[PDB]
């Protein structure tokens, strides 16, 4: 009894000390050290993935200080000569474990070869096979327990970092736009990952990727931060698309025409766009539009009810805006997205993720510049990651992106 | 070229003939035989799970004709003396494959022992280890491709039947009510299961379980058939619960008080309940209430807009009803459920499932009777399954349930 | 009872008919059809691996008739443009299953792409991804039950052929010569493979590789057919090597000297070599040496006792020959091997294997020619396989080897 | 370079210190600390199985000091109330990993339940789910690399101890006696296990079981320590059994008669038995028989050549003894075994195994007493294990066996 309480208090103290090093300088935890200690067992288990995560964190710190890019790629011999880390994506835990075992085997073989040699070692090159591994945690697809168990599996199998997306689970298509989850759902997934890492006692890095730039749908409107980017219909006489297609289910090649007719009938606009295009019809001009834009902007986290209230106070009328009739067949709301939505999502995800990852359909320096500026204006010391969806001036472009703040690209 | 078209046409013809036997007497397929033939490969693969599914279908036909129950349970030696089938639930494909291999091994051993004996076989009892296996397909959790691959895996691993629920994926809790998916989502999952079985050329049975009786939440309001059972707030002055808890995030033990205060402030009622309790205030009585109930009933599949239109035509006023403010933190709409919702869901799932499964929190003969009466009044020859959530008069209760139409219980 | 005996007799009849087609024209079975039928279960299971084995057998028949080589290699897209089969070796069942699934998936995708196109198919090339797979069954390492289960696993996972070696299990080294098993042990393994294939009802091909050419050790002297190739000491005053090294276990670099001294002290010769080098000392010349060589030759299957008896009848003295003192530390007898030992082993393995495989340390046309001549002089219609241990005139060399009788090379 | 040598020397020093604690007080290592350090990688990995092995070693030390038995058995809830350890045998690594995960999960759940309670903990019982696991390493079946990898897998999956047998791999039958390997082969397997544990840096216990008491065959005669127990034929006119059965392969039911006739024709006796029964025919009596028995005894490790030399010096004639004609069909030599052979094998295995395990066909107190006396007379502080092949006075029998020196029974 007394020894049990003594070791529990010692574990709480060591967890609190563990949260004081510069590793967690910008990590936001909603759980107390007592909860993490209670979640742990009576046998303290250490994982080499924690050491790999420490190595990756130190590498990213060095690259951020030096404003240099850490090259990555999706054969272990040449995966350590030219790379600093390996990103694994599609199962995925099996790939991570196999790669970790291969790296350990090659490191063991190299050390056996080198130690048996006593002058000739200087001529023999050294290869650091122990490259930190970034694991894509896209095999959960349900709730929070799945991501907890996935984080446990990744930590046990040597992953130094875990990557998750705000894309809706079970919605990837071979593609008519991506489907997002509310910001709070992705924040909860990140918090679950961090809590699982704390339970396992690992320094595992959390990597969050936002797919809002190319996304066209969102699962729910429950989060106010998304309300700015939700597309609704400004035509009160337009019925629901899903109901219209259900009651008129004609060939799909001809249903594409009914969809086009409905889309033209109801002006699909954002609420701020709707009030802007309505306020141009009737002088009241610059002052009220400017103040509405200042108070209702993509980075304002303003709920749609508050936006309607402000429009009523300014314009003087209740602007019609129904985003339910624009829902897809499965109920996904139409979503605008864009670069500013990506900036908002990255700012929201920064307290819970070590790396903020932005996807791009095409290479555009201006988009990366504005995303980096927004994220580093909200959270200055936030590491950023960049990639392109699947010339010779790519080197200088990568160098410029690294100078922007992107310390992890592939 | 010519041989390729010849074998493709022969495959289409054999698929069309395969869909003519009494096995698919009440199976609704949205795909053509051409699509199923095109989805198949150049190597025709037969699975013993198809024979097991045929055996299970014949057994269920015999039990339905005899109005007898097929006992089941969640050790293969005593799993064939007292049972006709085995239901496997939680991974699950691994359990199904292991059980199938064990059954095959025991059958092989029994036949080896019997064939080596030439009079003494009559004294030796015979055990039919080849019991059809019902597999719980709850490991997908995302989209339609996952359930397709899960059906393929179950067919390859000897499953004679696949069971799915309309409960929301990744929402099971250790429980503040279940979360449902729209009826069309479960119908799509059933159609995907049937299409996968047709692609693999298996007679695999589809078992659909509805959890609407104990459910309290629904993921989306996109399906009109669910609109009757969606709970909304009749108080125009009540704000969103999720927003209120976000802006007031006080201890949870005290947040339980804010939730109670909000719940009391806004009358959480169904729309038909709202118009009933409003129409009692002011005579217009029996005739219009009766006609509204006849036109707006749980088994009417009436959209909420149509219900509001009928109420406006009858009552004369726009009854306030906002189900968005009653959403949970993650965006799940409040759902009523009940036995009539289960009847509606079972009627909708009957064309796509061989077995319709109803869950019960507690054993109630009246609830089972009314569910069976509704389902067999819509679809007469629909097999039913019954189970209780985890005395001596259980035998007569089981016999009565079998006489009702439940041919599969455990 | 009556139906059970009826179906058992029908199964026996269908097995006997199955053994009458030209597939088993040269297959020797020690088990009766009754035993195979009794080993089967009550559920007849068909495997696509049987169809793949039929395809491989037909391909090998065509190549043997045309005296052409079937190219092979140890990426499924280019594994079907340039190859007729794939050999899988190192686990191995997992590789076979993964490759089989990949081939099925690619075939399915190709047929989906082609069937959706109705003229343009002629321009589109056709790729036969369903290449027969040869599986290396080297993961058993113990007894006969292991090879039975391994054959079952390979048949279930799509293997069209199984390859085994006469090398001693658990003796491969990274190499101071290979260790062989007695001929009867490999024959028993081949018989077990054939019996397992008959139990599963598959036309799976058995491939037997002999490693006797480069082998230097043999596990046992129990088989008379090996007695000709066993190395013994002709010096009666030489003690056991293993005992000498046990009682003198000095540094290994110096133990290499004790081994050399012992090897020089005792003349390590074959018994026929010993009697030849002894009969040269003292005239008795051509006639008796010639008759001894005719009666004691590598392809005579003469036991060592019979050889000693013949030498005593001819020479007149008991020639000293002790092969126990030449055993290794673990008890492996010294073995000569050579090409004639390979010919003897291939002749012994021919009744039980569809393909006879000969390994070569270096490419030598004379060695392949003599091996092929011996094997096809014993069993004329025996398919042969050739490979080299791991220029531009390789094409004509392969063509010549194919004309010799080698129908499967890689 | 300099840091590499520095850390290598530090690792060698820490390995040498690790070998100084009372854990390795009686452990014989043939490898140097330099070899173990060179076999390790650049990433030091710690396993909780090492802590479990430490716990098991401390438990066995306490039981040996207290002369008490550690009960074991082949449900984790009741596996910790009544047991101190769990032995896992038949795959087996998968069972060990599953049991280890179950134990960790139950320990985690228990600690979560207890820590959330702050007085009421005293009433709540405590269950130590972390029971050390003994793993049966019988899945290698080939060479030394297999047992090395198996030891690595067991250490990684939470095994606190590894058990191996001297029975021949791939020879277990459902039984006409067990087949043994030479003593040196089992010693090499134990040394490989210890070397693998040292490479992984684990305190894993090695458990060695000898099956010589019930064994009737031995794979090889290469080890002098086995030469005393090898059965040979004393009839010079008897041919080889294997050759006789090969040339007379009549029904097996009638071959059982040929085997009996051959066995009666050739007196199957041990060499000491042969010289004893021959020296009784002709006085020379007590003195020379006594001195031969003293110099040629089961615990003398006398080679057969030395025994023949002593018999020739004493009796005056070369006693005929041929153990090759008594070999089985597969080449296994006839082996006597008995309790004295078990004592010899246990004495030989004691330097390399923490626990010496003796199997018994039937419970006999005298046999266990003599085995314990022999083993503890050679190596005094050697832990012993006892089990019976698969009443109320079993408690006192277990207590007596524990007082003998058996500290681990099940």
């Amino acid at each position: 009894i007394q020894k049990e309480e003594a070791d529990f208090q010692k574990e709480v103290a060591e967890i609190k000390k563990w949260w004081s090093e510069p590793r967690w300088r910008k990590t936001k935890r909603i759980y107390s050290a007592e909860d993490i200690a209670k979640k742990r067992g009576t046998l303290k288990i250490n994982h080499p993935s924690s050491q790999q995560a420490d190595k990756l964190f130190k590498l990213l710190e060095k690259h951020d200080a030096d404003k240099t890019v850490s090259f990555t790629f999706g054969h272990v011999a040449q995966m350590a000569k030219y790379l600093d880390s390996i990103y694994v994506s599609g199962t995925v835990p099996n790939k991570v474990e196999h790669l970790w075992f291969a790296q350990l085997f090659h490191d063991r073989k190299q050390r056996e070869e080198r130690l048996t040699l006593s002058e000739e070692r200087a001529k023999t090159p050294y290869i650091d096979f122990l490259r930190p591994i970034i694991a894509d945690a896209d095999t959960g697809h349900g709730g929070i327990t799945a991501i907890i168990k996935l984080t446990k599996m990744f930590i046990e199998r040597g992953a130094a970092g875990i990557h998750i997306e705000d894309q809706a689970p079970g919605t990837k298509k071979c593609m008519a736009g991506k489907v997002l989850v509310p910001v709070q759902e992705h924040i909860n997934r990140l918090v679950a990952i961090r809590a699982s890492a704390d339970i396992f006692g690992s320094n595992l890095l959390a990597v969050a990727r936002t797919d809002s730039e190319a996304a066209t749908l969102i699962t729910s409107t429950i989060d106010h931060r998304d309300h700015y980017f939700i597309i609704g219909a400004t035509n009160p006489e337009a019925g629901d698309l899903a109901a219209l297609m259900a009651e008129a289910e004609i060939y799909g090649n001809e249903l594409a025409a009914i969809e086009s007719e409905w889309t033209k009938k109801a002006g699909l606009k954002l609420f701020h766009e709707a009030v802007i295009d309505e306020i141009k019809n009737g002088n009241y001009k610059d002052a009220l539009i400017k103040k509405f834009t200042d108070k209702v902007n993509p980075l304002s986290h303003t709920s749609h009810k508050e936006a309607k209230k402000l429009a009523k106070e300014l314009t003087g009328k209740d602007i019609y805006f129904n985003w339910d009739v624009a829902r897809a067949r499965e109920g996904y709301y139409r979503y605008q997205g864009g670069t500013q939505c990506a900036v908002m999502r990255g700012r929201a995800f920064a307290p819970y993720a070590d790396l903020i990852w932005m996807e791009s359909a095409l290479p555009d320096y201006a988009q990366a510049k504005e995303f980096a500026d927004g994220v580093k204006a909200a959270v200055p010391d936030q590491w950023l990651a960049y990639n392109l969806s699947p010339a010779d001036e790519q080197e200088t472009y990568i160098k410029r992106l690294g100078k922007l703040g992107y310390v992890w690209q592939f």
